């Protein structure tokens, strides 16, 4: 069969087959059929009879150049139409003729030029049109969009749209039942009429690379007055030399407007101000910057009364001090500049994502350290050296807590999630962490996803430090240099369904060390050396055998790298 076969009587791949028809051969039951780079042309009346089920087809830079009405006619279970890439130069008034559940329409680059002539005013199940990279220069929109109640995002990015008129959404303002995300990226915008916006409501509103200057997008933000919005997005990813200045004043427009989030992603620009620059934003309840530099300032503390703050991929020359009242979830991540954590309050922050920082941690960590009791997440990976000094003192509801990859100091040693009875996953993976005292995880009683790869042993040994750990589901002892398990390991994890011990230096195993994993699902035991020497091996052999679903990847002898699992020991 030409066409790539990817799930019987469901899924077809025909791409790039030089069909200049659609392919006969191929079945009736076909949910999902892709045709792109396959020179059609031309689709006529009836293109499709030989599919009754599609609910996916993709028609992507088929050199579709005519559409004649009912092309698509039978295809009453179609969801999504791909045209994306097609040089259209004549569609019927009813070339979507018969497309009754149609939810989505990619028409990128298809030489559209308007909205106006474009026969989907009867696709009232559309949900989503995307006519990005498109001729369209008019933000004018046509008058079937009032037939169009179900449609919940329109992409109108990298089109030709200068100027929006008061005139461009009467429509829009008469459907005052409208859920609408709107994306006007890469339109080369310099003007918006002032009152363009009044009594306009939108879900969110994306605006990334859209103005040549800094005062083009103050004039352009004072025609969006009046506008109440969920989500604004403001971009730019275009800066190419040195670090730019975000004027203080270039946001004091966003007060005429009502916004519930905010996102500023200004690439390389640098921040000299906070308070001021974005004043017009206290209220809002999640707030956003990304790829920004802000060195000057370091202060976000303020009474801002943001509920969610994200900060990632940005340059901070030092921590910022914060000082919230009302966050209740904090990103910070993936920045750079002073590698030092700094005690923040924040009372009622329930989420902290402080990950891939570089940080250092000289003392972790308690209350003091945050500002609140109500931590319920903490990830502190991909950080520096944390050196632990109290036992999570002002946070005993923790329930997740993640160190991967980070230097953990002053941990192995000691019991210090003693207090931690509602912990459900922690993640010490890869953190030098070297494992002698069987006290280690004490208090962890709820425990259930335990990660703790790229570590290692006191002689290489595992001992019993899993005993009242008796919830948990998923255990991770990956790249951990094993040498020896004690018999005993595992005896009290009877929920347990992943076990994953791959990548050791594991030649055998106790007699008997799986007995109690009743729960056992999955299991990684390969990259061992294991030793089939009979009767060692006899034991794992056996189990590996008769337990051969669970086992992932392949466990192989030293030498012969025969499967473990095929070895019968007399
Ligand atoms: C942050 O919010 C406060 C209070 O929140 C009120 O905002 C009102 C405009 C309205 O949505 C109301 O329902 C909501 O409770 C704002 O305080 C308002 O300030 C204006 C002048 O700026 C006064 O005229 C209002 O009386 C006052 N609100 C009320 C009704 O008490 C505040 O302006 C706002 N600040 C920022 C930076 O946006
Ligand atoms: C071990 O896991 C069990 C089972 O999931 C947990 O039992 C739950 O306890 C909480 C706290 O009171 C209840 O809200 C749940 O309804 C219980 N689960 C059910 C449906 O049985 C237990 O909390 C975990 N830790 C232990 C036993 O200390």
């Amino acid at each position: 069969e030409p066409c790539v076969e990817v799930v019987p009587n469901i899924t077809y791949q025909c791409m790039e087959l030089n069909f200049y028809k659609i392919p006969d051969n191929l079945p009736f039951s076909t949910k999902n059929l892709d045709l792109s780079f396959n020179p059609l042309r031309h689709l006529g009346s009836y293109s499709f009879f030989s599919f009754p089920e599609l609910q996916v087809l993709d028609l992507s830079r088929c050199e579709i150049q005519t559409i004649e009405d009912g092309a698509y006619q039978s295809l009453s279970h179609l969801s999504t139409l791909i045209l994306t890439g097609n040089p259209i130069q004549s569609l019927a008034l009813g070339a979507f003729s018969g497309l009754s559940s149609l939810q989505k329409l990619v028409a990128v680059e298809t030489n559209l030029a308007s909205l106006e002539n474009f026969p989907i005013g009867h696709l009232k199940t559309l949900k989503e049109l995307n006519v990005a990279h498109n001729l369209i220069q008019s933000f004018k929109l046509p008058e079937y969009f009032s037939n169009l109640t179900n449609l919940e995002h329109l992409d109108l990015s990298s089109n030709k749209i200068q100027s929006i008129y008061c005139t461009d959404l009467r429509v829009l303002h008469q459907m005052p039942l409208l859920n609408l995300s709107l994306d006007l990226s890469l339109n080369p915008m310099n003007f918006i009429q002032p009152g363009a916006f009044k009594e306009i409501r939108l879900h969110k509103l994306t605006l990334r690379n859209n103005f040549d200057s800094l005062n083009v997008m103050k004039t352009c933000i004072q025609g969006l007055a009046g506008l109440e919005v969920h989500r604004l997005v403001l971009g730019e990813f275009r800066n190419e030399g040195n670090l730019e200045k975000f004027d203080k004043s270039a946001l004091e427009g966003l007060c005429n407007l009502t916004i519930e989030e905010f996102r500023l992603a200004y690439l390389d620009y640098y921040l000299d101000d906070i308070i001021d620059l974005f004043n017009c934003l206290t209220n809002v309840s999640s707030f956003s910057l990304v790829s920004v530099t802000i060195e000057r300032v370091k202060d976000f503390s303020y009474n801002f009364g943001w509920q969610h703050l994200e900060l990632v991929n940005c340059k901070f020359g030092q921590f910022p001090t914060l000082k919230l009242k009302s966050l209740k979830r904090l990103t910070f991540t993936s920045n750079k500049g002073g590698n030092a954590f700094s005690e923040v309050d924040l009372p009622s922050l329930e989420f902290l994502d402080l990950s891939r920082n570089g940080l250092s941690f000289k003392g972790c960590c308690s209350q003091s350290d945050f500002g609140t009791t109500s931590l319920k997440y903490l990830d502190l990976s991909f950080n520096g050296v944390i050196t632990m000094s109290s036992n999570f003192l002002g946070l005993e509801q923790l329930e997740h807590l993640d160190f991967q990859h980070s230097n953990l100091k002053q941990m192995s040693e000691f019991s210090v999630f003693l207090s931690l009875r509602n912990l459900i996953y922690l993640d010490i993976s890869h953190t030098h962490t070297r494992v002698a005292f069987n006290g280690i995880f004490n208090g962890l009683s709820s425990l259930e996803v335990l990660k703790m790869a790229g570590n290692s042993f006191q002689e290489n040994f595992l001992p019993d430090i899993f005993t009242e750990l008796r919830n948990l589901t998923f255990l991770d002892l990956s790249q951990c240099q094993l040498e020896q398990l004690s018999p005993t390991a595992f005896n009290s994890l009877s929920s347990l369904q992943v076990l994953n011990m791959a990548s050791n230096q594991l030649k055998s195993v106790p007699d008997g060390i799986f007995d109690r994993l009743t729960s056992l699902q999955k299991i990684w035991l390969h990259t061992n050396p294991w030793d089939c020497s009979c009767p060692r091996i006899d034991y794992l052999s056996r189990w590996l055998n008769k337990n051969s679903q669970k086992e992932q990847g392949s466990a192989k002898c030293s030498g012969s790298g025969k499967p473990v699992r095929s070895i019968i020991c007399p």
